[PDB]
């Protein structure tokens, strides 16, 4: 297209929303492409990690960790305002995974305290991405700092099985999982630090043990329980994208499954079926579409289940519904033998 | 299935055997579908794991580590007894992959020691699957303790290649693969301790290094090399199941391939092919298929070759049968 | 085929040349199978892997880390002479994932100082796939000194996409990633030494602790970078193998994209498409295809990005061409 084709295309604004929720959507695009625009202010702001209240100077998108998920269809164009606040003390940037050139648009938006940016990518393949800050010389210590979300691309015709079926969810979820690299003193305690900078060589140093102090889904050990947890019911559909910015996972829905799953995440490429546990490699987002068919507490796990229930990597579903005796029944509750 | 013939489908009752065996089954279903029943009992018992006398408290399903393979067909039943004998100092439970609701089972299943279950569940979905223990708060514990196994539902007409193909095995092996994480005292001996629970804060600083002390198959170094190898001869079909609970492996047939392999280990989505190494995240179980070409030995390893060879994940194939010049020969021996 | 057969097929003598770059051959088949020969010799050898200093006594095919690639057809014979000289201190041999048999053929191939071997394999299976050094008992100790490489058996009819179409490249290049295990002072310092055994139960420490001290392409931190980034034009087809004889890494293209990948290695699996990040499993090579959009620099990493930018598995491409607007324009350039 054109530069004078592109200025002729339809603009929507789009107000963005916390993970795990995602902003208003339809799966199936609303006629040609469009202009797709997002506003996203950076913060670099004190985040607790845990219940013991262990801090981290997080690098935040639109002041969430992970930072939101925007979805647009596929070629639809993104363009992205990115502002960097006066009140920050770093150089930012962003680069799209789903984006061609300039390092996925890093070249192009590196900003300083005080600056904003404007990039506009086409979105010319279909699936779920990661998106992350990545400035040259500090790249890690950014993204394991929270600096981290996901786009979704959706084809325009909506979601389909590997063999031209649609799959239309009822809802979805964004999982934005964390690895912390937290230092800890003598005593085996975790550090807190005045300012970011101060926390930089000590980092760096259990970032290199490759051993990570917390794994966590939505920026936090439990994050993702309690009145927060995610939400279902017997019958529905849902579509839960995961995303891990620098190191590998493998999800696994506990009680569940992943029916359909594209666990590179990208949509030409057919979804494994019937899954138990999926796996996505750091630097990527996966997706896995399931019908809920028992009710009660579910728990959305890394299947590592050290990082899940030792390091953080645990959320929960609350589901709703009549029990199904043919999927499964207690013939003999524990009793004695 | 109404409820009156759910009640009137068999019940047939099947003799467990310890792996890498693998139960009688059929590859195709026998009949319409069954609830077909196992028994395990629970033993919490101290093994010793390497050529240094170190022990772990196992728990472990049937008394062994990997908990036995239990094969159905896809929409049987599968209806477990599953024991906790008055010996055990341990609440455990049971959850399958394979199983949809209450967490897998687990939450249905808590026996404490001197109490049984019956848990029945329906078989939706055919692969191999993960089974393992998860008592709420204690469960990479429990899993690391050994306390995982895995199951095969086949689909009711066998297994296919991508084409729809009929592949059918001559043996099938189970390769359950277990990261252990045994403590060490400050000159680096590993400690023993007189019951499980004595263990449990030194294991679990072990365990958050993320670093296993060893990786091993059916429970131990070189527990299935020598003279307890697997076995094939040229020209046969083996499926060799593989699963890992906890922790991600990529297996290799070294002198061999993954002629199909169901890496994520379901069987509704189509088998890579001619792999050199396959991927089973931690978490899952993967099968893989192969014809023996060649005689000789073979190892089959975790191919990060520090976890094979220095951690202990690694395994032996002796294969009979007659030599093939055309796929490999030595033109020239090794000479001066 | 008989080995009067073998005996009467063409013979095509190949020069191997450094990684990246890959030696001359077509995509397509030249004629019918052939025996096409290679030969290597093993260099003990120190090798400089970090600004530090950093020093590997490498073990390496040819000279250099990763070994070079070999690239036949599918059912063409690879006839490697492998020689060890008597400058060296070690036994080595050779094993192939792409052969059947004897080890992948280091069972055939154990060659010490002063000796050389010729062994002849049949490529049945098209794919990228790894080689590597394993003498019995120390396995991974050569493997991680470097000691691997990869080859490819392209299909006689060159590439396709997964429904048949053709896929032929302009460029190809050959990444080989390192893990390295290097053992340090009481001050944190990298320790050096005078003779590849001196190093031997130092280096087996770091090994157990499964944590790379380096990951590395082409042998060293920054390798591919500026003299060595890797090049092309906008609108070039470019295919990316990449190997990991040890560990798993996730490759991954920054600015652009995997647009077909053969993540497992193999061509009959029919390949992923639009990838960002795809996963080789250690002891596995995977390919990459990809038709650059954009001009300028990329980095091509392992995106466990601690493992790219802290550990040296970064490399570069310089592309030439004209800038894109309509893919990626800057609507408004930093500004207050
Ligand atoms: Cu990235
Ligand atoms: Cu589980
Ligand atoms: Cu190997
Ligand atoms: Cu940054
Ligand atoms: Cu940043
Ligand atoms: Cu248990
Ligand atoms: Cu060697
Ligand atoms: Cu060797």
């Amino acid at each position: 297209a054109t530069a004078a084709e592109i200025a002729a295309l339809p603009r929507q604004k789009v107000e963005l929303v916390d993970p795990p929720f995602v902003h208003a959507h339809s799966q199936v695009a609303e006629g040609g492409p469009k202009v797709v625009e997002f506003t996203m202010v950076i913060e670099e702001k004190k985040i607790v990690i845990d219940d013991a209240g262990t801090e981290v100077h997080a690098m935040a998108f639109n002041g969430t960790v992970p930072g939101p998920l925007m979805v647009v269809h596929q070629d639809d164009y993104l363009e992205l305002t990115l502002i960097n606040p006066e009140t920050n003390t770093l150089m930012h940037n962003i680069n799209f995974h789903a984006a061609t050139g300039a390092l996925g648009g890093g070249g192009l938006t590196e900003i300083n305290p005080g600056e904003k940016t404007i990039l506009r990518f086409k979105a010319t393949k279909p699936g779920v991405f990661v998106y992350h800050c990545a400035p040259p010389g500090m790249v890690p210590w950014h993204v394991v700092s929270g600096m981290n979300g996901a786009i979704m691309v959706l084809p325009r015709e909506g979601l389909h099985d590997g063999k031209g079926k649609a799959l239309t969810y009822d809802k979805i979820y964004y999982v934005g999982e964390q690895d912390f690299y937290v230092p800890r003193d003598e005593n085996g305690k975790y550090k807190k630090y005045e300012a970011p900078g101060d926390a930089y060589e000590d980092t760096v140093k259990v970032m290199r043990t490759l051993t990570p102090t917390h794994v966590v889904f939505n920026g936090a050990v439990g994050a993702l329980t309690g009145d927060k947890a995610m939400t279902a019911a017997v019958g529905e559909k849902v579509l839960i994208v995961h995303s891990q910015a620098n190191r590998d996972t493998r999800p696994h829905l506990i009680g569940g499954h992943g029916d359909y799953v594209w666990a590179t995440g990208k949509f030409n490429t057919p979804p494994d079926v019937d899954q138990e546990t999926w796996f996505i490699p750091g630097g990527a987002a996966g997706a896995a579409f399931y019908t809920f068919q028992q009710p009660g507490i579910y728990a959305y796990v890394n299947h590592n289940l050290i990082e899940a229930f030792e390091l953080g990597a645990a959320a929960h579903f609350k589901v709703t519904g009549e029990w199904n005796d043919d999927l499964m029944t207690s013939v003999l509750a524990p009793s004695g033998t």
